[PDB]
């Protein structure tokens, strides 16, 4: 059979540099392996390689040791086409659904083999996607429920670096659809970031922007330094679980999950990743949360300029954008429930393999009400995902949603 | 000699009731013990007893079986003259330095005691005063150190009640001045409210606001069930720092801490507190927190309403406002030390027994120049006051201080 491959990037901006890093490196290692470049679809918004503030031009980095992984990256869905509706398209494999890009898809056999690997911003039940859009796990679920149901694929295995990113899955995703899955972190943890301006291992001095994500480059490491037709799906899963959970220090570290069905781990890796024939034959990492990364960057422009106050402002508001979100949500968390019930309420965490959400309608409808009154989520919204789920599961109606928005915004 | 009291209440609005009612408990206890009105000092905003929301006009009750103790409480600071300076003017004994009220200060002699009680909110360091006024505690140190230099009594006792109210006394409460101090909270827990609408023991079901507060009931009801000429002070601390535990559960209570001379201990309360000729011979209370008692009541109002719409309004203003106190301060701290800093140096607590802060002059200068900028801080932001203390010690100018204010407000 024949080996495909999607990668997404779900972010874009120079402060968010690593999830694109993250999908290049992704993508020169699926080539060593030989995995055909028709057969890999990249969704990268691409204005990292030639932004103003890359001391590189032309160039991507992913780790300290600074090799490109830029070239020869092909550009399917870039800037306006990185979107949930052309994902769910390319995995489907029908062409004529796709709205702009390169119009490669996953048009894929009975036979045939699928790894998808995602990074970014997440929250519960969601992933994001490039300027504000959010991709909901439910939608997700239902794709591979119909690929499955179209006899697309022999087995497919998917690698998702997110916040909160084990409830994309927990409760909702069907054993029985040849599909293992496995999660930077578990439905409530948040996802770590490596190789930042100012931690160590140390990347070089120019960069004002972290190169990498912590799940992600240890999977990619991992595949690299080892001969693939050997070693397994497991012992990667077991590798990449150990690395990322940082010597088992959860403040500074995260749960790596796997679902779906897991006779996959018995598999040689190669039939997934390909193999590189040149493969014949630890410390602690200072880690930043996703949701940090942003803030860490422009205080690194703000000591290392001279506009220096224009930065500062810059800061200013986008700390201030998150206070109104943090607040508006606690706000329609006290209209609703009441002081001292509230907080509890929005913020208590199902107990693991629960789903998240018994209504994911209802969840989109609880975004949408909160967005037309409150304003755009953005990306670091998605962290209040699991409130608005948690209002769904509470039976309050959709008219006492509407209402509480409109005292809070 | 002869026992003087002096008893605070620094709050005012129905919402704060209980402050007013642990006061007015007080001074029936003190009576009846034998004290002379004329010795007991009552500072009261007097806002409660005829207010219209007040279901028994004209009577203030401090438990629920419900006995009036307003009936007798004398007038002597209410109102606009409930101030700090008036505070330390009584405590001095020069009536000349004091405004308006009745006059009444503490000008007693050498041998005689005094035993003061303070009932409302606080922060670290300080205590509120009706109508957005702070004490600082080193100014209230300074008041004793006078009234000590001066040679007005032979022992002083005296009980706080107020958020964070051992850090009025740590690190710079000397021990050579004839006063033992206890207070409901150590430098960095909150103070709990009792006797609360919807918990139980029950007040009387007209009532939607708290009665009570956990350590101020705590010393009354054990003054007022024991004979005092047997009592020992240190008896009553022992008491009142184990029901004010709570069973030892400090998410649902506080640790009450001793400072001063605590050779004082071993004195009997009577000497203090006057002793009742008819006194010759646990569950785990519901608690609330200080600063959350203001909302419940608001929505104990809201859910026995019908303008109902104009409580909510009120209540998300109320909300609202914390919210951009507390965002304020934090992005304060994020643009004088960076993110990932800030909030680790405005949280940090220093050891027990170093003092707050180091240049108490600072410290008010802080609070100055962020109320110019940022607004009142109200009686809430009293819980930013160890944010304020840090900046003060981590050697930040003022003049950077006012920068980041500027920018943040
Ligand atoms: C894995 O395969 C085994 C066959 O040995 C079967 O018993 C089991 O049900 C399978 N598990 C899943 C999750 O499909
Ligand atoms: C208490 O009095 C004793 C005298 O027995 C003395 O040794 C001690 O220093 C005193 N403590 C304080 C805090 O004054």
């Amino acid at each position: 059979g024949t080996r495909w491959a999607v990668l997404v990037a779900g972010s874009n901006g120079y402060e968010n540099y690593r999830h694109q890093a993250d999908v290049c490196h992704a993508y020169q290692l699926l080539i060593k392996g030989g995995l055909k470049e028709e057969n890999i679809v990249v969704f990268m918004y691409d204005d990292i390689a030639w932004h103003e503030l890359n001391p590189r031009p032309g160039v991507i980095i992913n780790n300290p040791r600074g090799e490109d992984v830029y070239a020869g990256v092909p550009k399917d869905y870039t800037g306006e086409d990185v979107t949930a509706e052309n994902l769910f398209a390319v995995i489907l494999g029908d062409r004529s659904k796709v709205k702009g890009g390169s119009g490669k898809v996953i048009n894929s056999k009975p036979e045939d083999r699928i790894f998808i690997f995602y990074s970014n911003h997440g929250g519960a039940g969601v992933l994001g996607m490039p300027n504000e859009q959010i991709l909901y796990a439910m939608d997700f679920i239902d794709v591979l429920k119909k690929k499955h149901a179209s006899g697309g694929y022999r087995e497919m295995v998917i690698y998702v670096e997110a916040c909160e990113s084990g409830s994309l899955f927990e409760g909702i995703m069907p054993k029985d659809l040849n599909v293992f899955v496995t999660t930077a972190s578990n439905a409530q943890e948040n996802s770590w970031v490596t190789y930042c301006p100012g931690t160590e291992p140390s990347p070089p001095p120019e960069y004002t922007t972290c190169l990498g994500d912590l799940y992600s480059v240890a999977w990619m490491e991992d595949s690299e330094s080892h001969n693939l037709r050997r070693e397994t799906v497991n012992q990667q899963y077991r590798s990449v679980k150990e690395r990322t959970s940082n010597f088992k220090d959860y403040a500074m570290g995260s749960h790596v999950m796997q679902y779906g069905d897991t006779n996959i781990t018995a598999e040689k890796l190669y039939l997934f990743q390909g193999f590189d024939p040149a493969t014949v034959n630890e410390a602690k990492m200072e880690v930043v949360h996703q949701r940090d990364a942003e803030l860490l960057f422009m205080w690194q422009m703000y000591q290392r300029s001279n506009k220096k106050t224009h930065i500062l402002k810059q800061i200013a508001e986008t700390v201030k954008h998150r206070n109104h979100l943090d607040g508006s949500v606690e706000l329609i968390g006290v209209l609703l429930y009441g002081p001292g019930k509230g907080s509890p309420v929005l913020q208590s965490v199902r107990d693991p393999g629960l789903p998240l959400v018994d209504n994911w309608a209802c969840l989109k409808s609880m975004v949408r009400v909160f967005e037309s009154h409150c304003g755009s989520l953005t990306q670091y919204g998605m962290k209040h995902m699991r409130a608005f789920a948690n209002i769904c599961n509470s039976g309050v109606s959709e008219s006492s949603m509407e209402e509480a928005c409109m005292v809070a915004c």
